[PDB]
C-alpha cells in the first residue's frame, strides 16, 4: 500500500492554515497535560482526608481542639482543591474548543482546494488517461478518498497531539511525584501490549478465514437466487435447499471457535489488567507503611501512569486515521501534479483566422494506448479537400474510427502527421481546434437539463433566438414545439425520455451552434430505425452545406453520396476515388455492397419489533440460562472493585492500627488478584454461552430463510428490491447480525443492571445526600454523551446531503467526459463544480465552531464532576456526615459503574442495526405467497391427457399495474397438437408461458389443464409434468449429468435414463467428442460452451422427465449459422405426441404450427392455421409481409 511524504500532504494549506494547525496543536498539548495534573491534585487531596482519619480514630485526645485542627484545617484545604479542579476545567474547555476548531477548520479549508483542483485534474487528462483508467472508481474517488484525507489532518491529529500530551504529561508526573512505582507500574506496562498484540492477531487470523468460509455457500446462494426461474419451473427447490445447508455447518462451526479465542482474549485482559492492580497496590500500601510514599501519591503515580498508558491505546486510532489519509493522497495529488500531453487547457499553438478547412493525413501510424502489442494504422494517407465529403468504409477494423479520433486530436499519431492546411494540428492551440471541430457521434448524449442548457454546452453566449435558428437548422423544432415545456423541457438521464432521432437531433444541433468548419460523424444514422434515420440524415445532409465533412455509416446507403469513397484495407488505404471507381474495380467497397444487398431504501420500510426477536434464538434455553447468570457475575464484579479500591486507599486515609495497615493492604491487594481470576472465568464462559447460540442461532436461521426464499412467488423475485445480490447479502450478513439483538443484548443489560444497579445499592447505603448528587450529575453528563454523537453523526448525513449535488455534476461530467472533451467545455464543468461545492464550504466555519462548543461542553464539565462531588463530599467528611472512605466509594462506584455500563456498550455489537437486521430476517421467515410449491394437496390424477384451455383469464402484473398485459384473452390446444403465438412483441407473448407453469394468478377468469382447474391441482406436480425453455438457458456449475437429471427430481435417473434423454436431444454427439463425458463441468468455471450447445443441453433437461406438455417461448434468438438446425432438428423428434406451445420472431417455423394465435392489445384478434390468417389480409398478412 502507497502512501505520501508527510510534508507534502499538507501542501496546500497557507497562512491561516498553519497559523490554525500550530494554535490548535498548541491547546491540544496544554488540554493533554490536564488529566494527570488532575491525578496529582488528586493525590494531594486524599493526603488531606489521610491525616484527620487517624488522630480520631485511636482513643480520645482532644475534642474542642480537633474541629479546628482538623475540620478547619480540610475546610481550608478544600477551598483552593475546588480552585484547582474548577480552573483546569475552565482552562480545558476553552484549549480543547481552540483544539477542535481550529483543526477541523484548517482541514476543511484544505481539504476544499483540493478536490477542487482533484476534479480540474480530472479534466485535463486527455482522452489516452480515460483508455488505461476506470471512471467508475474515478468518480466515486473524488467523493470517497478527499473524505478519506479530510479525516486525517483534522480532528485526529488534534486529538493525537492531546493523547501523547497525556502520555508524557503523565509519565513526567508520574516520576515527579514518584520515582520508583511509575518504573514498578512501567515495568508492569510492556506485558499488556504484548498481550494485546498477540490476541488480535488471533483474531484477525479468524475474521479472513471466515470471509472464505461462507463463500462456499454464498457461492450456491447466487447460483440459486439468479437462476431461480429455471430453479422453480424445476422445482428443484428441494435439493437447492439442501445443496445450500450443507456448506452451512462447516462455516460457522469455525465462527464458534473465534468467538470462543476472542471472548478468552477479553477475559485474559480483565485477569491481566486486575494483576496490575493487585501488584501494584501491593507495592505502593506496602511502600505507605514505611512511610515513604504518602498514601496519596501512590495515587498520583498510579493513576497518572495509568492514565498516560492507555493514552497510547487512544492515539492509536488517530495516527491510524491520519497514516491511511497519506494512502489517498496519493492517488488525488498524482493527478493533480500530473500534466498531459495534450493541453488543452492554455493556448500555445496558432488560431487560424483563415480558416480554409482542408484535411490532410501524411504516413499515419497508430495503436491505441490500451493495446500497444496491436497497431491500427499503417502508412495512412488521405486528404480532404475543401467542402467535400469523404465516406469511410471497407470494414477492416476501429481504424475508421481511430481516424476521425485522431482528426479532433483525441490521441496523437506514433509516428507521421496530421495536416489542416499547412499547419500541423499540433501547431494549433487545442480548444481553438475543437471549436472549428463538429462531431456527432454513433450514441447521441444529452445531459440532464433543458434543451437550451443542452445547446448552451455547444457554445454559451448563445441567445434565444441562434438557439431557435439552430435548432430549426436540425430539423428538430418540430418536435420540440410539441413539449409541454418547450425548451425549458427537461432531458438527460431522469425525466422526460425522447428517442434516438430527436436525442441525436438536439445534439446535431448543439454541434451546429459552434459552427464549426470541419464536421465528423462516427456512425451517426447507426443504431436507428428507417423512419428516423430519414429526418436525422435529412438534417445532416443539410448540415454538410459549406462544411468538409467526413462521414462513416455502416450502412452505405447514405454514403453513395459522397465525393470520395475511400476504402480500407487492414490499416492501409487501397481503393480511393468516385463511387463508380471503386463499384468498376469491384474492390472491398464493391464486396460490401453485393454482400448488404437501494441500501437505505431496504432499512427504511420495515416496522418492528422490540424483543421478539430474542424468540428465534430460544431455541436453546441451556446457553442462555448460563449466559444471563454468567453476566450478572461480571456484571457484579465492577461494583466490586470500586469497594475493594475504596477499602485499599481507606485503610490509609481513616487511620487506625498501624500494625493492621500490613494486614489489611496484602489482603485487598491479593484480593483484588482474585476478582481478576474470576473475571478471567466469566468472559470464557459467555464466550461458551452466548458465543454457541448465536452462532447457532446464525446457521439454523439462514436455513430457515433461505427455505422461505425458495417458498416464494414470481411476483416476489420481479419486485425492484430484490435482486440475487441484494438477496444473497441480506442471507450473508442480517441473518448473521441477528444474534447481536438475541445473546449479546441480555449479556449487556445484565451486566450493566448488575453493575450499576447493585453499584447504586452500595453507593447509597455508604451516602444519603452525595450519592443523590451523583445519580443527578451522572445521568446528565450521560445524556451529553448521547447528544454529542447526535449532533456528530448529524450533521454528518446533512453535509452529505447538501454535497450530492457537486457528487451529481462530476458524475455526469466524468461518466460522459469522452463526450465533453469534444465540446469544451471542461472548465464550465469545474465552474458548475465550484458553484456547487461553495455552499458546503461556507458551512465548514459553523461546522467547525459547532463540534468545537459541543466537544468543549461534554469534556469541560468532566472536571467540574470531580469539582462538585469532591467538594461536596469534603464538607460531608468535615463534619459530622461520615466519611471520606465512602464519599471515594460513592464517587468510584457511581462513576466507574457508568464508565464501565459505557464500555460494555461498546462491546457488543449494534443494537439498532442488529434489529434492523433482524427484522428483514424474521419477516422473510414468515412470509406466506400465494403459490406455495411446498403444499403437500393437490389432484394428482391418472389422466395422461393435457389439454390446455385459457378462458377469460385477465391478467396485469404486480410490480407494475400499468396498461394490464392481458385483457381476457382465451385459447385452447389439444393433444399433440402445438400452439403458437404471434404477436408485436412480448407481454403477453411470455406472459401465457409463465401462468401455465402457474407463476402468477390472473385477476379475474380461469384456467384450465384437461378438466380441471389449474388452482385445484397441486402446485409442484403441475410443473412436474411441464418443461419450459427460455431465450436464454441457464446451467448449474455442478455438473452436466446433474444438469441433465436435474429435469426430473425426486427419482434415481441414473446412467440410462440420462443416455436415453441425450440422444434424442442429439446431444449425445458432442459429449463424448469432448473429454471428458458427463464429468465436465458448465460453465464459466469449467470449459466455455456456445448458446447452442447449452441450450441443447437445456432441452435435454426439460426432456428428461417425459413432460407431456412442452413449453417455448422465443426459444433461440441469438442462435445463427447451422447451428439452429440441428436445435429445432432435435426439437422436432420430441415435438410429436406431445402437447407444445411456439414462441417465435422467426415466422418462418409457424407456418408448419398447428394453431396461430395472433394475440394483440390484450385479446386474440385473428385465429386459424397460417393460410387462412394470410389470406384473411387482416394482421397476419401485415406482420408476415416483412420477411422479404
Ligand atoms: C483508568 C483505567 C483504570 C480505566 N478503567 C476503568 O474505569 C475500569 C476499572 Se475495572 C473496569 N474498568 C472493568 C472491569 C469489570 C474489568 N472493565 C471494563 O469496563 C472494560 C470492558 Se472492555 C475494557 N474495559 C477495555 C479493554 C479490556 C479492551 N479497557 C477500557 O475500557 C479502559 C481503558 Se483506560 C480504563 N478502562
Amino acid at each position: 500500500k502507497p502512501a505520501v511524504s508527510v510534508l507534502t500532504m499538507f501542501r496546500y494549506a497557507g497562512w491561516l492554515d498553519r497559523l490554525y494547525m500550530l494554535v490548535g496543536t498548541l491547546a491540544a498539548i496544554i488540554h493533554g497535560v490536564a488529566l494527570p495534573l488532575m491525578m496529582l491534585i488528586f493525590g494531594d487531596m486524599t493526603d488531606s482526608f489521610a491525616s484527620v482519619g487517624q488522630v480520631s480514630k485511636q482513643s480520645t485526645q482532644m475534642s474542642e481542639a480537633d474541629k479546628r485542627a482538623m475540620f478547619a484545617k480540610l475546610e481550608e484545604e478544600m477551598t483552593t482543591y475546588a480552585y484547582y479542579y474548577t480552573g483546569i476545567g475552565a482552562g480545558v474547555l476553552i484549549v480543547a474548543y481552540i483544539q477542535v476548531s481550529f483543526w477541523c477548520l484548517a482541514a476543511g479549508r484544505q481539504i476544499h482546494k483540493i478536490r477542487q483542483k482533484f476534479f480540474h485534474a480530472i479534466m485535463n487528462q486527455e482522452i489516452g488517461w480515460f483508455d488505461v483508467h476506470d471512471v467508475g472508481e474515478l468518480n466515486t474517488r473524488l467523493t470517497d478518498d478527499v473524505s478519506k484525507i479530510n479525516e486525517g489532518i483534522g480532528d485526529k491529529i488534534g486529538m493525537f497531539f492531546q493523547a501523547m500530551a497525556t502520555f508524557f504529561g503523565g509519565f513526567i508526573i508520574g516520576f515527579t511525584r514518584g520515582w520508583k512505582l511509575t518504573l514498578v507500574i512501567l515495568a508492569i506496562s510492556p506485558v499488556l501490549g504484548l498481550s494485546a498484540g498477540i490476541w488480535a492477531k488471533i483474531l484477525s487470523s479468524f475474521t479472513d478465514k471466515e470471509l472464505h468460509a461462507y463463500a462456499k455457500a454464498g457461492a450456491v446462494a447466487e447460483e440459486v437466487l439468479a437462476a431461480i426461474r429455471t430453479v422453480i419451473a424445476f422445482g428443484g427447490q428441494k435439493k437447492e435447499l439442501e445443496r445450500y445447508n450443507n456448506n452451512l455447518e462447516e462455516a460457522k462451526r469455525l465462527g464458534i471457535k473465534k468467538a470462543i479465542t476472542a471472548n478468552i482474549s477479553m477475559g485474559a485482559a480483565f485477569l491481566l489488567i486486575y494483576a496490575s492492580y493487585a501488584l501494584a497496590f501491593w507495592y505502593g500500601t506496602s511502600l505507605v507503611i514505611s512511610k515513604e510514599y504518602s498514601i496519596g501519591q501512590v495515587l498520583t503515580v498510579f493513576f497518572s501512569v495509568l492514565i498516560g498508558a492507555f493514552s497510547v491505546g487512544q492515539a492509536s486510532p488517530n495516527i491510524e486515521a491520519f497514516a491511511n489519509a497519506r494512502g489517498a493522497a496519493y492517488e488525488v495529488f498524482k493527478i493533480i501534479d500530473n500534466k498531459p500531453s495534450i493541453d488543452s487547457f492554455s493556448k500555445s499553438g496558432h488560431k487560424p483566422d483563415n480558416i480554409q478547412g482542408n484535411l490532410e493525413f501524411k504516413n499515419i501510424h497508430f495503436s491505441y494506448p490500451s493495446r500497444k502489442e496491436v497497431q491500427i494504422l499503417k502508412g495512412l494517407n488521405l486528404k480532404v479537400k475543401s467542402g467535400q465529403t469523404v465516406a469511410l468504409v471497407g470494414n477492416s477494423g476501429c481504424g475508421k474510427s481511430t481516424t476521425v479520433q485522431l482528426m479532433q486530436r483525441l490521441y496523437d499519431p506514433l509516428d507521421g502527421m496530421v495536416s489542416i492546411d499547412g499547419q500541423d494540428i499540433r501547431t494549433i492551440n487545442v480548444r481553438y481546434l475543437r471549436e472549428i471541430i463538429g462531431v456527432v457521434s454513433q450514441e447521441p448524449v444529452l445531459f440532464a437539463t433543458t434543451i437550451a442548457e443542452n445547446i448552451r454546452y455547444g457554445r454559451e453566449d448563445v441567445t434565444m433566438d441562434e438557439i431557435e435558428k439552430a435548432v430549426k437548422e436540425a430539423n428538430a423544432y418540430d418536435f420540440i414545439m410539441k413539449l409541454p415545456h418547450q425548451f425549458d423541457t427537461l432531458v438527460g438521464e431522469r425525466g422526460a425520455q425522447l428517442s434516438g432521432g430527436q436525442k441525436q437531433r438536439i445534439a446535431i444541433a448543439r454541434a451546429l451552434v459552434r459552427n464549426p468548419k470541419i464536421l465528423l460523424l462516427d456512425e451517426a444514422t447507426s443504431a436507428l430505425d428507417t423512419e428516423s434515420e430519414a429526418v436525422v440524415q435529412a438534417a445532416l445532409d443539410k448540415a454538410r452545406e459549406g462544411r468538409t465533412t467526413i462521414v462513416i455509416a455502416h450502412r452505405l446507403s447514405t454514403v453513395r453520396n459522397a465525393d470520395v469513397i475511400a476504402g480500407f484495407d487492414g490499416g492501409v488505404i487501397v481503393e480511393q476515388g468516385n463511387h463508380d471507381e471503386l463499384m468498376r474495380e469491384k474492390g472491398i467497397y464493391f464486396k460490401l455492397v453485393m454482400t448488404q444487398t437501494k441500501e437505505a431504501l431496504d432499512e427504511d420500510v420495515p416496522p418492528a419489533s422490540f424483543w421478539r426477536i430474542l424468540k428465534l434464538n430460544s431455541t436453546e434455553w441451556p446457553y442462555f440460562v448460563v449466559g444471563i447468570f454468567c453476566a450478572i457475575i461480571n456484571g457484579g464484579l465492577q461494583p466490586a472493585f470500586s469497594v475493594i479500591f475504596s477499602k485499599v486507599v481507606g485503610v490509609f486515609t481513616n487511620g487506625g492500627p498501624p500494625e493492621t495497615q500490613r494486614q489489611n493492604s496484602n489482603l485487598f491487594s491479593l484480593l483484588f488478584l482474585i476478582l481478576g481470576i474470576i473475571s478471567f472465568i466469566t468472559f470464557f464462559l459467555q464466550g461458551f454461552t452466548f458465543g454457541k447460540a448465536g452462532e447457532i442461532l446464525t446457521k439454523r436461521l439462514r436455513y430457515m430463510v433461505f427455505k422461505s426464499m425458495l417458498r416464494q412467488d414470481v411476483s416476489w423475485f420481479d419486485d425492484p428490491k430484490n435482486t440475487t445480490g441484494a438477496l444473497t447479502t441480506r442471507l450473508a450478513n442480517d441473518a448473521a447480525q441477528v444474534k447481536g439483538a438475541t445473546g449479546s443484548r441480555l449479556a449487556v443489560i445484565f451486566q450493566n443492571i448488575a453493575n450499576l444497579g447493585t453499584g447504586i445499592i452500595i453507593s447509597l447505603i455508604y451516602g444519603w445526600q452525595l450519592t443523590l448528587l451523583l445519580l443527578a450529575i451522572v445521568p446528565i453528563i450521560a445524556i451529553a454523551g448521547v447528544v454529542e454523537m447526535k449532533m456528530l453523526s448529524g450533521q454528518a448525513l446533512k453535509d452529505k446531503k447538501e454535497l450530492e449535488g457537486s457528487g451529481k455534476i462530476a458524475t455526469e461530467a466524468i461518466e460522459n467526459f469522452r463526450t465533453v472533451v469534444s465540446l469544451t467545455r471542461e472548465q464550465k464543468f469545474e465552474t458548475m463544480y465550484a458553484q456547487s461545492l461553495q455552499i458546503p464550504y461556507r458551512n465548514a466555519m459553523k461546522k467547525a465552531h459547532v463540534f468545537g462548543i459541543t466537544f468543549s461542553f461534554t469534556q469541560a464539565m468532566m472536571y467540574f464532576s470531580y469539582a462538585a462531588c469532591f467538594r461536596f463530599g469534603a464538607y460531608l467528611v468535615t463534619q459530622q456526615l461520615m466519611t471520606f472512605e465512602n464519599v471515594l466509594l460513592v464517587f468510584s462506584a457511581i462513576v466507574f459503574g457508568a464508565m464501565a455500563v459505557g464500555q460494555v456498550s461498546s462491546f457488543a455489537p449494534d443494537y439498532a442495526k442488529a434489529t434492523v437486521s433482524a427484522s428483514h430476517i424474521i419477516r422473510i421467515i414468515e412470509k406466506t405467497p400465494e403459490i406455495d410449491s411446498y403444499s403437500t394437496q393437490g389432484l394428482k390424477p391418472n389422466m395422461l391427457e393435457g389439454n390446455v384451455q385459457f378462458s377469460g383469464v385477465v391478467f396485469n402484473y404486480p410490480t407494475r399495474p400499468s396498461i394490464p398485459v392481458l385483457q381476457g384473452l382465451s385459447l385452447e390446444v389439444k393433444k399433440g397438437q402445438t400452439l403458437a403465438l404471434v404477436g408485436s412483441s412480448g407481454c403477453g407473448k411470455s406472459t401465457v408461458v409463465q401462468l401455465l407453469e402457474r407463476f402468477y394468478d390472473p385477476m379475474a377468469g380461469s384456467v384450465f389443464l384437461d378438466g380441471k382447474e389449474i388452482k385445484q391441482l397441486n402446485v409442484q406436480w403441475l410443473r412436474a409434468q411441464l418443461g419450459i425453455v427460455s431465450q436464454e438457458p441457464i446451467l448449474f456449475d455442478c455438473s452436466i449429468a446433474e444438469n441433465i437429471a436435474y429435469g426430473d427430481n425426486s427419482r434415481v435417473v441414473s446412467y440410462e435414463e440420462i443416455v436415453r434423454a441425450a440422444k434424442e436431444a442429439n446431444i449425445h454427439q458432442f459429449i463424448d467428442s469432448l473429454p471428458d463425458k458427463y464429468n465436465t463441468r458448465v460453465g464459466d468455471k469449467g470449459t466455455q460452451l456456445s448458446g447452442g450447445q447449452k441450450q441443447r443441453i437445456a432441452i435435454a433437461r426439460a426432456l428428461v422427465r417425459q413432460p407431456h406438455i412442452l413449453l417455448l417461448d422465443e426459444a433461440t434468438s441469438a442462435l445463427d449459422t447451422e447451428s439452429e438446425k440441428v436445435v429445432q432438428e432435435a426439437l422436432d423428434k420430441a415435438r410429436e405426441g406431445r402437447t407444445c406451445i411456439v414462441i417465435a420472431h422467426r415466422l418462418s417455423t409457424i407456418q408448419n404450427a398447428d394453431l396461430i394465435v395472433v394475440i394483440q392489445n390484450g385479446k386474440v384478434k385473428e385465429h386459424g392455421t397460417h393460410q387462412q390468417l394470410l389470406a384473411q389480409k387482416g394482421i397476419y398478412f401485415s406482420m408476415v409481409s416483412v420477411q422479404a
